[PDB]
């Protein structure tokens, strides 16, 4: 037997040429092997099948749950006796070496990684499969219909936009070193927040999601915003409370009528080709 050397992000990792089962610690790296035609045999999906998006989840069908995202299950990850496990850069620092006595372990971006580093941790996954010829093509077919989208979305892009989730209780800002932020602005937005406010703001996690007072909403007073929730009836008891806050009503885009209230399950959670695509096809629909 033999070895596909991998850089991760720690350094080269020996991943097994005939690896077969694999466990994965982020959806996104569940959307990696999805775009590969190769189906984990774990995932950490924070015991929601459904944060899985449609399209990936019945490409992977049936797997079997290895816990949170935050705090991985080791018994359950152990006992599906992985030949390879898919762990965040960011998530699993703290058992990096508890996955490597299970399975020889790519550390990758995910949770922290813009949406450019995201598309390296997929690119990194493919070779790790020595699937490369499949991925650039699958690449390529997602490089044209972003490219596409991007030429239809008939938002003006001078009109600068807030990504945000209102946390429970909020407000958390998605920056331009977000996976949002960057894929907003590889569709030609720029971020309300200026690549200096950032600079403090304390973090969510470790991760580009950056708390914001209702005071620093109403001095950046983005023209655009959009709000990602995972409430199917986009209400949240939380977030119609920001509405009714003086200061809300006064923002630019509040008064415009430019925010867009959209599902984070797919914009926020997935971090996939395939969430990409939706939130690009969406932005199309919302431009009208
Ligand atoms: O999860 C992602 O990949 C990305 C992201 O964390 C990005 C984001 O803007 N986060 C704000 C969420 C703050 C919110 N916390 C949760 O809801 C729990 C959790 O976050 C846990 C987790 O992530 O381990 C969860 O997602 O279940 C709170 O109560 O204040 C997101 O959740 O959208
Ligand atoms: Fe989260
Ligand atoms: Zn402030
Ligand atoms: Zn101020
Ligand atoms: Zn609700
Ligand atoms: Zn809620």
């Amino acid at each position: 037997a033999s070895t596909i050397s991998v850089k991760d992000e720690n350094g080269t990792v020996k991943v097994p040429k005939d690896a077969k089962r694999i466990v994965v610690l982020e959806y996104s790296f569940a959307d990696a092997l999805a775009a590969l035609d190769v189906k984990p045999v774990g995932i950490a999906d924070d015991g929601k099948k459904k944060r899985i998006i449609k399209p990936v989840r019945e490409k992977i069908g049936d797997y079997t749950s290895v816990g949170t995202r935050k705090q991985p299950n080791l018994e359950e990850i152990s006992k599906l006796k992985p030949d390879l496990i898919i762990a965040d850069s960011s998530r699993h620092k703290g058992i990096n070496k508890e996955l490597n006595k299970i399975a020889p372990t790519l550390s990758l971006k995910s949770f922290d990684g813009d949406y450019k580093q995201n598309i390296n941790s997929f690119k990194t996954i493919a070779k790790a499969l020595n699937k490369e010829k499949e991925g650039e093509k699958r690449l390529a077919e997602h490089d044209k219909l972003i490219n596409k989208y991007k030429d239809e979305i008939k938002f003006d892009r001078n009109q600068k936009v807030l990504p945000a989730v209102v946390a429970k209780a909020g407000l958390l800002a998605h920056p331009n070193y977000s996976y949002v932020g960057q894929f907003l602005n590889e569709l030609g937005f720029k971020n309300a927040l200026s690549d200096d406010v950032t600079k403090g703001l304390s973090k969510y996690l470790k991760g580009p999601y950056l708390q914001l007072d209702t005071e620093h909403l109403a001095d950046l007073n983005p023209e655009r915003m959009i709000i990602m929730t995972d409430h199917a009836k986009k209400d949240s008891a939380e977030f119609k409370k920001l509405q009714e806050d003086a200061t809300w009503k006064k923002l630019n885009a509040v008064k415009n009528n430019r925010v867009d209230i959209v599902d984070r399950d797919v914009w926020a959670r997935s971090r996939g080709l395939i969430s990409s695509e939706e939130m690009a096809k969406e932005l199309v629909e919302l431009s009208k």
